This record gives C-alpha cells, sequence and structure tokens, in this order.
C-alpha cells in the first residue's frame, strides 16, 4: 500500500523510460488514474526535474502530455503526468505486427508534426521509436502523443538561435535499431537525425521487421544498415518511403528540414490511394 506522500497511491509498472520506469498511480483528491515517475534524492545525477522542465516548455503543443506535478517528497523526486493509452509498439503487436498502408500514412503525418513542434522549441528528441509514441484517451484516442524527454537535448540557443557545434567521437544515444547512420558513425545528433529515425520506424511498420534485426553487435547493425541501400530496404512499397529517407540522409548537420515537403509526399500518396481521412486505424477495425 505504497503512497506518494499524502496525495497519490502507487500501482504496477506500466512503462520503461530512458532513466527510470513509469508506474500506474491514483490521484487521491481527484478519483483519477495518473502516470508516476520516481527518482531517489541520492541519485548521482538527478534528471527528473530537468526532464519535467522540457515537458513544461512544450506544454500546449498538440500531442504533448501534461505534467500534473513535479517536486521532492520524502526520499524521492516525483513526476506525475496525465495517463495516456497504449504505445504504437503495443498496438503493432495486436495488429499481427503489420500495419496497412493507410495506418502508416495516418501515423506518418502526425509523427512528422510532433518532431517538427519539438524542433520549433529548440530541442531534439534523440530516441524516436515506436515505444515513445502513445495514443490518447477518450476523445483524444485518434491523437498520437510523443513521450520521454530524458535523452532530449537543446540544439540551438533560444534567443540567438546559435546552433550547437559539430562534433564527432560520440557514443550512441538511443536505440541502435532506429539510429541514423551518422549516429552510428559517432557524429553529434541534429534535427536531420530525428527525421531519419522516423523513416526507419515507418518502414518497420510496413515490413514487420528491419533487415538489421535478428543477427560486436553494434558494429554488426551499423554494417548491415550501411550495407543495405534504401532502394533495397523499400522494395515493394511506394516510392515516397525511399524519397523520404534519401532526403533525410542528404541533410547537412545544421540544416533546417522541409517538414511540409515530407508531409506532402505522404498526403499525395494518401489521395492517390483513395483512403478516407477518417482516423480509423487498423486497431480500431479489430474485434
Ligand atoms: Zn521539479
Amino acid at each position: 500500500e505504497l503512497r506518494v506522500g499524502n496525495r497519490y497511491r502507487l500501482g504496477r509498472k506500466i512503462g520503461s523510460g530512458s532513466f527510470g520506469d513509469i508506474y500506474l498511480g491514483t490521484d487521491i483528491a481527484a478519483g483519477e488514474e495518473v502516470a508516476i515517475k520516481l527518482e531517489c534524492v541520492k541519485t548521482k545525477h538527478p534528471q527528473l526535474h530537468i526532464e519535467s522542465k522540457i515537458y513544461k516548455m512544450m506544454q500546449g503543443g498538440v500531442g504533448i502530455p501534461t505534467i500534473r506535478w513535479c517536486g521532492a517528497e520524502g526520499d524521492y523526486n516525483v513526476m506525475v503526468m496525465e495517463l495516456l493509452g497504449p504505445s504504437l509498439e503495443d498496438l503493432f503487436n495486436f495488429c499481427s505486427r503489420k500495419f496497412s498502408l493507410k495506418t502508416v500514412l495516418l501515423l506518418a503525418d502526425q509523427m512528422i508534426s510532433r518532431i517538427e513542434y519539438i524542433h520549433s522549441k529548440n530541442f531534439i528528441h534523440r530516441d524516436v521509436k515506436p515505444d515513445n509514441f502513445l495514443m490518447g484517451l477518450g476523445k483524444k484516442g485518434n491523437l498520437v502523443y510523443i513521450i520521454d524527454f530524458g535523452l532530449a537535448k537543446k540544439y540551438r540557443d533560444a534567443r540567438t538561435h546559435q546552433h550547437i557545434p559539430y562534433r564527432e567521437n560520440k557514443n550512441l544515444t538511443g536505440t541502435a535499431r532506429y539510429a541514423s547512420i551518422n549516429t552510428h558513425l559517432g557524429i553529434e545528433q541534429s534535427r536531420r537525425d530525428d527525421l531519419e529515425s522516423l523513416g526507419y520506424v515507418l518502414m518497420y511498420f510496413n515490413l514487420g521487421s528491419l533487415p538489421w534485426q535478428g543477427l560486436q553487435k553494434y558494429e554488426r547493425i551499423s554494417e548491415k544498415k550501411m550495407s543495405t541501400p534504401i532502394e533495397v530496404l523499400c522494395k515493394g512499397y511506394p516510392s515516397e518511403f525511399a524519397t523520404y529517407l534519401n532526403f533525410c540522409r542528404s541533410l547537412r548537420f545544421d540544416d533546417k528540414p522541409d517538414y511540409s515537403y515530407l508531409r506532402q509526399l505522404f498526403r499525395n500518396l494518401f489521395h492517390r490511394q483513395g483512403f478516407s481521412y477518417d482516423y480509423v486505424f487498423d486497431w480500431n477495425m479489430l474485434k
């Protein structure tokens, strides 16, 4: 019967984050479920308040979760957030690990816009992956949320817009599976790299798997990733997936991406395919 001070009662683990897990909670005053993150005050490098600050900086963005509370309570730093629905990875497993083209296109449109909004607030995410996208609840069930800013970094000064310097010899941050080729090569991440990851995530949803899945290990993924041409990766799928990836890989370090061009590629394909823009996802057509 664990209680976060007076206000919240703790429940089962419901998520795994870059720094700590997410637990199911109840807000005692609301009669309401919430998501809770905990960090021991003795932690060597505390980051919970740091990550909460980014969220709050993003607040009011479409598809950004809201923070109910951040503070110290007892021997913990605590972060309480609005509870969201299943991740795209979860829903992918319920859909037999294959999404229809219509689902992938509806998802791409939202996912490019979340990344675009984050970049507009001067941050890069750096762990773009299916588990960090969650569907909303109730009336927001048709909205894709982006979560987890623990690996997120500022890429430009807010007032001056001075972009962070080019560096190399970096250790990989984020999941090796969706990492950009330049990330595997040790280059400092930038805007281009969040968009390149998203492309691997979209092809993952079309294919059910990537060619560098299921094979020292990091050199081996990097090899296979660098050995597999985009044309080969995207064979049998609309040309827009390859075009998306080619453009991302063309981008120079500090370049601003053309988010509208990438979204339009997919919107045009959507028109040609004859799909209704009805936000009816593959999982909604499940029993
Ligand atoms: Zn705080």
